[PDB]
């Protein structure tokens, strides 16, 4: 799901909804 590191952001819009983008270039 959104956590756990394995959708890699630099926006969000790399990830599956209900996840935010931040940390070492992940989501969630």
């Amino acid at each position: 799901g959104c956590p756990r590191i394995l959708m890699r952001c630099k926006q969000d819009s790399d990830c599956l909804a209900g996840c935010v983008c931040g940390p070492n270039g992940f989501c969630g």
